[PDB]
């Protein structure tokens, strides 16, 4: 689809509420006339770089906030310059995930966390700590349940366990990161995942699970407990699992740790419809109708938007995203987060496999990162 002065293309996660999206789009072409397509491409955050250039890329992009530097440093995101009023209605710290060597770049949408879910039915009492679920898993299997199950193929996922004991992605020192500097083979991440795939060795969880495997399988009941965020709960909702949300186990006594990132909305530097696409973004999206749109279709998340999570605080599954969150860490945005990520997708992977012990695999995984750097 070519982007065309007079209409905007959106493009969003497929695991995120477009089609509440698109409703807010429906408004605006109410109001204005504007058609507004939203669509979610399958890796839309690797697609994003040519399209812009070629001209078949969205006007608005949704993800992250830590692609976004990246993009940045390759021109392609419109610089962003609310007026103080709008800059006021959004909490400082998500304007803060957008700034990109001085310049926003991008508009806050909503702060993410990984919880712990759980079957209230099979598991009243969730386990505190990692050390715990071997033997739940045990009891449970005994009775054809399991324990745990998540997404092993994205490291997202299995970052909260690696960071708990001290694996890290770039030490951030005076409000810098040193991108000489980084922690995913130190003896913190080096625990965590041997703890992972000592789990998987137990055969108390499968290397191969997925995202589908794992949502399936904690939606029809046949695991107590299921790591996700705040967009899983609207299919939870539809399978009438008696769920809780609750704290991420700890390690070794330690929080786990998940990275915490800001869904944003980014213009491409090269649409011809960057002030409506602003138009678009701060009158009819960051409004309390337009995020409760997006919001009732798949959860936010801890919105950006003040009046409106001011509402959405009073949600448990919300107060425990945010435990989450504030034991974690946002994440960088700087354009080394793309080969942060690859790296340890490919440990993660490797490890759980056995393709590689987790010291080769976190070790390879370190090496790549700096001489990247
Ligand atoms: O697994 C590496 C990727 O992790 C994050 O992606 C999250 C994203 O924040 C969340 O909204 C999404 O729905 O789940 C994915 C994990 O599949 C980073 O934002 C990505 O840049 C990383 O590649
Ligand atoms: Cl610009
Ligand atoms: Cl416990």
């Amino acid at each position: 689809m070519k982007i065309e002065e007079g209409k905007l293309v959106i493009w969003i996660n497929g695991d995120k509420g477009y089609n509440g999206l698109a409703e807010v789009g429906k408004k605006f072409e109410k109001d204005t006339g504007i058609k507004v397509t939203v669509e979610h491409p399958d890796k839309l955050e690797e697609k994003f770089p040519q399209v812009a250039a070629t001209g078949d890329g969205p006007d608005i992009i949704f993800w992250a906030h830590d692609r976004f530097g990246g993009y940045a440093q390759s021109g392609l995101l419109a610089e962003i310059t609310p007026d103080k009023a709008f800059q006021d209605k959004l909490y400082p710290f998500t304007w803060d995930a957008v700034r990109y060597n001085g310049k926003l770049i991008a508009y806050p949408i909503a702060v993410e966390a990984l919880s712990l879910i759980y079957n209230k039915d099979l598991l009243p009492n969730p386990p505190k700590t990692w050390e715990e679920i071997p033997a739940l898993d045990k009891e449970l299997k005994a009775k054809g349940k399991s324990a745990l199950m998540f997404n092993l193929q994205e490291p997202y996922f299995t970052w909260p366990l690696i960071a708990a004991d001290g694996g890290y992605a770039f030490k951030y020192e005076n409000g810098k990161y040193d991108i000489k500097d980084v922690g995913v083979d130190n003896a913190g991440a080096k625990a965590g995942l041997t703890f992972l795939v000592d789990l998987i060795k137990n055969k108390h969880m499968n290397a191969d699970t997925d995202y589908s495997i794992a949502e399936a399988a904690f939606n029809k009941g046949e695991t107590a407990m299921t790591i996700n965020g705040p967009w899983a709960w609207s299919n939870i909702d539809t399978s009438k699992v008696n769920y809780g949300v609750t704290v991420l186990p700890t390690f070794k006594g330690q929080p786990s740790k998940p990275f915490v990132g800001v869904l944003s909305a980014g213009i491409n530097a090269a649409s011809p419809n960057k002030e409506l696409a602003k138009e678009f973004l701060e009158n009819y999206l960051l409004t309390d109708e337009g995020l409760e749109a997006v919001n009732k279709d798949k959860p936010l998340g801890a919105v950006a938007l003040k009046s409106y999570e001011e509402e959405l605080a009073k949600d448990p599954r919300i107060a425990a995203t945010m435990e989450n969150a504030q034991k974690g860490e946002i994440m960088p945005n700087i354009p080394q987060m793309s080969a942060f990520w690859y790296a340890v997708r490919t440990a993660v992977i490797n490890a759980a496999s056995g393709r590689q012990t987790v010291d080769e695999a976190l070790k390879d995984a370190q090496t790549r990162i700096t001489k990247l750097s």
